[PDB]
């Protein structure tokens, strides 16, 4: 697990998405979208942006990007007590919208890429370090439930 000092390391980086989720957010699924294109290929009210100036031009993305970083904040608030709050996550995602944990572990990456292009020499290494551990805390609590029902 986690200790109180990589917790509130994770906390600290989570007040620079905070001072600005939409950019993050924005970003951080652009960045999926590209590197990735197989994922856009999951949204179908983004399936249509085809280059990132649609992409960064698109505000229903950085709304989504919004409730993606909302809900993500909300949990490693939690600060790995987040059963109650990842569940939903969980089973929305593995019937519902069928995403492969897979791209969980794309987006995890992206969102410690986007935090070293938006804040270089800043995001130390230690808090990277902290930071990884609860994205794999979060996806490996996600692939629990992802197995659970057979997904
Ligand atoms: C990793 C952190 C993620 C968080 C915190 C998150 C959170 C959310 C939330 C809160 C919603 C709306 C409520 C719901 O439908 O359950 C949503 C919708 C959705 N998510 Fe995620 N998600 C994440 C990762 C992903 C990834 C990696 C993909 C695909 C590559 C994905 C695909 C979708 C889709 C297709 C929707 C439906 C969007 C719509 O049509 O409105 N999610 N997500």
């Amino acid at each position: 697990g986690l200790s109180d000092g990589e917790w509130q390391q994770v906390l600290n980086v989570w007040g620079k998405v905070e001072a600005d989720i939409a950019g993050h957010g924005q970003e951080v699924l652009i960045r999926l979208f590209t590197g990735h294109p197989e994922t856009l290929e999951k949204f179908d009210k983004f399936k249509h942006l085809k280059t990132e100036a649609e992409m960064k031009a698109s505000e229903d993305l950085k709304k989504h990007g919004t409730v993606v970083l909302t809900a993500l904040g909300g949990i490693l608030k939690k600060k790995g007590h987040h059963e109650a709050e990842l569940k939903p996550l969980a089973q929305s995602h593995a019937t519902k919208h069928k995403i492969p944990i897979k791209y969980l572990e794309f987006i995890s990456d992206a969102i410690i890429h986007v935090l070293h292009s938006k804040h270089p020499g800043d995001f130390g290494a230690d808090a990277q370090g902290a930071m990884t551990k609860a994205l794999e805390l979060f996806r490996n609590d996600i692939a629990a439930k992802y197995k659970e029902l057979g997904f």
